[PDB]
């Protein structure tokens, strides 16, 4: 597997990125982080997602190189954190890739609008100088609002290529707007957290729907199809990639199946998305609410 052989969605830039990535997320422990990244790899996921400020950009890197697999197969997303003191972005990149071993990533992103209030603009040319640079084939944000895009985009000379969000169905109501805008401007998103109905709010109203939607699926499919499935399946339907955090290799291979499961039809997005407009539950990021 590599990112030409497996599922991609094309950015505003021309690149590729893996519809189905695995994050290292806020994972505690780099032992831990290591390991479960080499099981993404081992199991066939190309898209790597990981993080300045959770520390395991270290892991990630030795798990790349452990793994046997060429790093041109594979796509590493990093996100700057605070900037810290004495230093520009553009430090913070030259230290994310020597701890992951990499001459350049594939995404940098700004982790959130957060940590640079007032500093918006002057961050983002930063990070567009690091694109022209060769560290970052390519840029964008994470976690940032219409206002926060807008401030970013005024006096732009590039649009970031993604925004990468909580999306799963129990925010699709509230994000509508951000949506809409981002498909104005050819931002692609990215979901974390897409199966938040069913780890954080089970017995919530998606919960049938997922359900009958999975029986479905399963039955064109000629597989058992979990109510998690359907929820990165939602997400493939809407062209948004998903980002992971399963560490076990069951559930990795049940990720890996819904690259090729048969897609949601129009009915089923729908039924979806009116479940999830039911219930308004945001788990990160609460800035935004």
């Amino acid at each position: 597997r590599s990112i030409m052989s497996s599922l991609s969605i094309t950015l505003n830039d021309g690149s590729k990125i893996p519809w189905l990535g695995f994050g290292t997320g806020t994972a505690l422990y780099t032992k831990d982080a290591e390991q479960d990244v080499l099981r993404a790899i081992a199991n066939g996921i190309v898209h790597l997602d990981g993080a300045q400020v959770y520390g395991n950009e270290d892991s990630l890197g030795a798990a790349i190189a452990a793994s046997g697999k060429p790093r041109q197969s594979l796509y590493v997303t990093t996100k700057l954190a605070a900037v810290p003191a004495g230093q520009n972005v553009r430090d913070t990149l030259v230290t994310s890739l020597k701890k992951l071993k990499l001459q350049y990533v594939d995404l940098f992103l700004i982790h959130t609008p957060e940590q640079h209030q007032g500093n918006l603009k002057s961050v983002w040319k930063q990070v567009e100088e690091l694109q022209k640079e060769g560290l970052a084939k390519s840029i964008g944000v994470s976690n940032f609002r219409v206002q926060d895009l807008e401030e970013i985009l005024d006096g732009a000379s590039v649009v970031p290529a993604v925004n990468q969000i909580e999306y799963h169905p129990y925010v699709f109501k509230a994000d509508q707007p951000v949506i809409e805008y981002m498909k104005k401007k050819n931002i692609v998103p990215t979901s974390y957290g897409g199966l938040t109905p069913i780890v954080r709010f089970k017995g919530g109203p998606v919960d049938p729907v997922l359900a009958s939607i999975a029986s479905r699926v399963g039955t064109t499919a000629g597989q058992s199809v979990s109510e998690g499935q359907v929820l990165q399946l939602w997400l493939r339907a809407k062209g948004i990639p998903a980002i992971t955090t399963s560490s076990k290799e069951e559930r990795i291979k049940e990720y890996l199946a819904t690259e090729t499961l048969p897609g949601l039809t129009p009915a089923e997005v729908q039924a979806i998305d009116e479940a999830g407009s039911k219930a308004h539950h945001r788990v990160f990021s609460k800035f935004w609410d």
